Parts: structure tokens; C-alpha cells; sequence
């Protein structure tokens, strides 16, 4: 009965209402403590991401055929029971899956059977006791299968997953602080593009990456390192187009990777650099980059050299100035100089009209230019200029900025 | 009363709004897990496309007759049972039958009286236990097949196909990962003009493909191919067009790629090809040249040759710069360009007259040139590239190029 309430209580206008868009302007219905699944839900066509969490005696009805725009079914502790007509069109229609659990609890059955998946997110924990990836051997099935987001804090790479991955894209590594141990077997595995590993507390980088030649993005975030030595090891691999070492702890990057320039990204952000040489910056194409919250007294000359520029950061450390070899670069477009000491600000720098998003607030400049007056690019949604000196600029500086909050 | 309770929920009146409009541009009527199959329904006179899906035990009425445009009956998953002066309509009438099941009985047992068939895409797995193909034995009943869309899991091609095959022209089967054991089967069948073997995984391709003399249309989609060698015996087939080669494992190319002047619409697209060699320009009837999402470091410059190329997409690889004779072509109307790591568009571009639509939301472009706003029929819907990128164009320029837009 309440089930049936349910379905007169939920009507499709209300239900248009709580549909919203995702970050891929993709059409997503946020269905939360629900005691069940309304079959208005899946009579609204426009739905593309279901978002279904902690909704429990779950029987998905097959009635979800009629909805045309599903791609995307957000299973969040949930047991999920599908119907074999509704199990048909999902292995048509259907495109990715992410799925919360509580250990074998809350796992469905159904997701199996699907085999023309891209996404099978996985979250919860799969470590459980006496099931050591004994539940996922039915995912030898899966040939479609390219991405696999894997955050269930594994103690071990599973030897089945090296068995799926013959036919897999994209892969990544959560392990939310536990040491996993890989032990080198990702020889096997050549396909993959994308590798991932955040907050492994490893310090030791391994060696089976360097066998495959197919990595173009690398993420290590807060993996702190302090000695790169790896990076003259990295000059094996050829394909990673950027790397991703920020929150980390390296006390001097080691020269080497100014090698490779193919490198289009240094996040390096919140970091306990002291001193850091010069030839790390031989590359020149570099577009992103992250420095905030360091130790650095004066930024390398050889930064100069990067010339491809699209970020800094300069935030909370004991820099006074801008060099003259930042200004020998020419895309200084977003920076980070907030809660700051910076004190002369040149013309070369207050002349990048480009100047995208940079942080100054809480900066310790003295006074600010008249330069933040006219043009219609540069401007406070753009750059977040110290507001205590906004005070004493300009009226009409004030105009453009108040315009940017505007325009 | 079950009728009458139907019919007064879903009355002419409210299935008239409910009328839909295919990708055929024929009149559809998705019916979808109604109790019966309505009389309001068949009060309709244009309806071309009967989509009957999931109607449980129903009788189609005499009132069928009224829809004089039905030419495609779309039987899905519907018990469906019907009278005699309905079957004796059916072989002197229907002309298509597009049947999704699941079950012996979902396929009716009246569709075997049809003789007026001209096209049918069977959609639904068909290997069962003592019962497999004594279903559609009434093939050769069938003498008018052409079109044979198999979406339907068959673990090998059917004899009685066969021997429909004196007028069987498309045969699309889509088998889902199962490799179909043609075994010179097809040697037999020496009047086909189509042949797509979709994701079968074959990665040889079969000896059955090239011994004909007829074939025109050529799809090999998602083989696990490495090598395209024996195009050299492709030059029997005089009358090859295209192929299709999506999403596949290849490392390389041969030069003899270059022999097949015949081919017009080449797909090489979500491959592993690092190298694209000058001999595979030989070809000059080549229209089609869709190589999204690869590995080429570079848009070779003898692709001007292709004087009959249309629709020109590289979207998604790592193309650095584009040489001034790739602009020799001035039939190109689709060039998608997109996701690259190209740093600027040759002004070469703005000698082209039929750009419609040219992707340019990525690469590195500092400004675009004036000369974009110079095509006529490019409209701004059509420029498709990043708004920050966008808007170096002048003012003036910028209204004539908002009138083109609003025109």
C-alpha cells in the first residue's frame, strides 16, 4: 500500500521540480530516503542520472524502459533487485553504474549480468572477513568493461581484476590511508591510459609502470615524496603528459624532469619546499601549476623559461616580490599570492590583461595602481585584489570591478 | 469490460497527443505494458509504425485494416493472437515486421503465412534447447528478405539464411561478443551487398568476405584486429566503398592500405596508430575519413588528394600542426577538430566555403582568425569553440556574424 502511495503521492510535476543538472549538464534526479522507488520516477523521460541512496526493499521496475535518457544509476546501500525485462534494456541503455555497499550486505546481483557498461564505481567496503575477492570472481564476464573506480580500501590487488583488465581504459586507486600492496603485477596489463593512486602513503613509486607505455595521466597526490629519484626513472616512460604530485611533502625536486617536455601540469601545491634548482623548469610547456602554502623565498630563474604558463601560486610564504625572469614569461594568466607578503607590484604583471583568477586577498601590498581602471577583461570576478587597498583605488577602478561582479 | 476500461483510459482523443514521429519520420505509437491492444488505436488511418511492446495475451482485431500507412509492425516481447481474415491480410499486405522477443511464443506462429515481407530486424537471443531455427524455417516461405538485422546472439549464421540469401542484401549481425564460425558459408552466398560483422570477435577476418563479388558496404567494428594485410585480396571486390573499422586494438598500418581506390568511407577511428603512412593516399575516391579519438601526432599533408572528401572527422588526437596541402580539399562540410593539441588554425581555413561546422573547443588557440567569420553558411551555432577563444572577433564583425546566426 504505501508503495502505491508512493506513486499518487510522488506526481510527475513535483518530481520535475527535484530534477536538476549535474556537472555534465546531464538531467539528475536526486531520490533520497525514498521507503521506495515511485514508478513516476521512471515515468519522466528526461532523467539521466538516477540518484537512488539508502533506499532499501529495492525492486527496480521495469517500467524504467520507458525512460529514455538513463546513462547513469546512483545505487548508494542499496539491495537491488531488477526485474529480466528491465534487465534486457539495461544492458542496452544503461552506460554506467556506481554502487555503495556494506560488504556483501548490500552488493546486488543484477550488476553482473550487465556487460555493456563503461562505469562500474564501486564504494564500500570490500575487505571484508573471510570473502578475500571471492564475491568479485563473477566479474570474469565483463569484456566491455573500461573504466573501474576501485575505493573499497583493498588490501591486495585482485588477482581477478588482473584477469578482467585485459579490456579495461581508465582505473583508479583509493586506498583512504592503508599501504596497498601491489607487488608488481601490473606487467600483464598494457591497455591501460589512466592510473590513479591518491593518499597511499607509499614514498616508493613502483616498478611495473614502467612496462606499459599507454599512461598519459598520472595522479600521486599526497603521496609525499622527498627525493625524486624516480623521475630519472620516469625518462623510461614516454607517454605521461601530466604529472600530479601535490599536497606532498618534497624537500627539493630532482633535476631530471626538466627533461621531458611533453609535461603540461605541476601541482606542487602545499608542500614543504625549501630550496628547489633550476633545471627542473627546462620544460617549457607548462600550463598549470600549484604552490601555495610553502616555504620558498624566491621562486627559481629558470621558471623564466616556461613560457606556456596558466597558473601559479605564490600563497603564504616569504616572497616580497615578482622576479624579472617571471616577467620574462608572457601567460601569466591565474596565480595564488593570497595571505601574503608580495609588496612591489611592477607594470610587467599589472599589464597581463589575460590575468584569469588570481588570489590576493589578505596580500601585504602597499598601495594598489590605477591600472585596474578601464579595460573590460581584467577584473574583480577575475582578480581578487586585496580589498583593503580596493578601498583606497579608484572609483572608477572600482566601477570595472563591481562590473565584473555584474558583467 | 477490460476493453471498454482500456479504451476509456487511453481514448482516441488522449492517444492523439500521444502520436510520435521515428527516426523514419513514420508515425509510431510506442505502446508499452498496456493491458490490451486498443481500438483507439487502430481508429488512426496514417500509423506506420505499430510498436507493440510487452502486450500480454491480446487479440488483434479486424480494426487493424483501418491503418492504411502500416507498413512496419513492431512486435516486441507481445503475446499476440490474431484471426483468419487478419493472417490472410498479413500475406497479402504487410510489407515489414520488426520483431524484438525473447521467447517462441513472443514470435508468433502466423508470421509464417507472411509473404509480402521486405524488411525485419530480429532483436533477442535465440539459442534455446530443441528449438532453434524451427521458428524461422518459414524463411524460404519468406522469398522476399533483404533486410536482416540480427541483434539477436547467434552463435551461427542459419542454413535456411542461406538460402534465403538469393535475395538477401543486409545482414547487420550484432552477436554481442560471439564470434560467428562462417566456415566459407558465406562462400555460398554470392549475391550479398552488405556485410557488417559487429563486435564478433573475429580478429582474423574471414576468407568468406573477400571470395565475393558484390559486397559494397563493409563494417568490421570492435575485432581485437591487429593487422589489415590482406586488402591486397580485396581487389576482387569491385564494387567496395566503405568500411567502417571502429573501436579497435591495431598498433600499425601496412602501405598497402593505398591499393583500395575503390573505398570512399574509411573509418580508422579509436585505434592504436601511431604511424599513417604517405602510400594510403593512393586512394581517391575516399569521402569519409572519420579517425576521431587517435593516436596521430600529425594530419599528413597529401590528404589533399581526396577530392571527394566530405565529412573529415580527427576530433581527439594528438595532432600538433596542420600542413598547408591538407587544405587542398574544398568538398570537406563536417571538420571535426576537436580535443587536440593543436596550436592554431592555418588561415587556409578561412579559404574554405563549405565549413558548417569546425570543432575548435580545445587545442591552443590564442585568437581566432577573422577569416572564420568570413564563411557564409558557417553560422555561430556551427563555430564550435570555446567562448574565452570566441571573442577576439571585432564588433561589427561580431553583429554580421550574430545576423548569420539569426538567419
Amino acid at each position: 500500500l504505501r508503495q502505491l502511495n508512493l506513486n499518487n503521492e510522488w506526481t510527475l510535476d513535483k518530481l520535475r521540480q527535484r530534477l536538476t543538472k549535474n556537472a555534465q549538464d546531464k538531467l539528475e534526479l536526486h531520490l533520497f530516503m525514498l521507503s521506495g522507488i515511485p514508478d513516476t520516477v521512471f515515468d519522466l523521460v528526461e532523467l539521466e542520472v538516477l540518484k537512488l541512496e539508502l533506499i532499501p526493499d529495492v525492486t527496480i521496475p521495469p517500467s524504467i524502459a520507458q525512460l529514455t535518457g538513463l546513462k547513469e544509476l546512483w545505487l548508494y546501500h542499496t539491495a537491488a533487485k531488477i526485474e529480466a525485462p528491465a534487465l534486457a534494456f539495461l544492458r542496452e541503455n544503461l552506460r554506467a553504474l556506481h554502487i555503495k555497499f556494506t560488504d556483501i550486505k548490500e552488493i546486488p546481483l543484477w550488476i553482473y549480468s550487465l556487460k555493456t557498461l563503461e562505469e562500474l564505481h564501486l564504494t564500500g567496503n570490500l575487505s571484508a572477513e573471510n570473502n578475500r575477492y571471492i564475491v568479485i570472481d563473477g566479474l570474469r564476464e565483463l569484456k566491455r568493461l573500461k573504466v573501474l573506480r576501485l575505493k573499497s580500501n583493498l588490501s591486495k590487488l585482485p588477482q581477478v581484476v588482473t584477469d578482467v583488465g585485459v579490456h579495461l581504459q581508465k582505473l583508479s586507486i583509493n586506498n583512504e590511508g592503508t599501504k596497498l600492496i601491489v607487488l608488481n603485477s601490473l606487467k600483464k596489463m598494457v591497455n591501460l591510459t589512466e592510473l590513479e593512486l591518491i593518499r597511499c602513503d607509499l614514498e616508493r613509486i613502483p616498478h611495473s609502470i614502467f612496462s606499459l607505455h599507454n599512461l598519459q595521466e598520472i595522479d600521486l597526490k599526497d603521496n609525499n615524496l622527498k627525493t625524486i629519484e624516480e623521475i630519472i626513472s620516469f625518462q623510461h616512460l614516454h607517454r605521461l603528459t601530466c604529472l600530479k604530485l601535490w599536497y606532498n611533502h618534497i624537500a627539493y625536486i630532482p633535476i631530471q624532469i626538466g627533461n621531458l617536455t611533453n609535461l603540461e601540469r605541476l601541482y606542487l601545491n602545499r608542500n614543504k619546499i625549501e630550496k628547489i634548482p633550476t633545471q627542473l623548469f627546462y620544460c617549457r610547456k607548462l600550463r598549470y601549476l600549484d604552490l601555495s602554502h610553502n616555504n620558498l623565498t624566491f621562486l627559481p630563474a629558470d621558471i623564466g623559461l616556461l613560457q606556456n604558463l596558466q597558473n601559479l601560486a605564490v600563497t603564504a610564504n616569504r616572497i616580497e616580490a615578482l622576479p624579472p625572469e617571471l616577467f620574462q614569461c608572457r601567460k601569466l594568466r591565474a596565480l595564488h599570492l593570497g595571505n601574503n607578503v608580495l609588496q612591489s607590484l611592477p607594470s610587467r604583471v599589472g599589464e597581463l590583461t589575460n590575468l584569469t583568477q588570481i588570489e590576493l586577498r589578505g596580500n601585504r601590498l602597499e598601495c594598489l595602481p590605477v591600472e585596474l581602471g578601464e579595460c573590460p577583461l581584467l577584473k574583480r570576478s577575475g582578480l581578487v585584489v586585496e580589498e583593503d587597498l580596493f578601498s583606497t583605488l579608484p572609483p572608477e577602478v572600482k566601477e570595472r570591478l563591481w562590473r565584473a561582479d555584474k558583467e
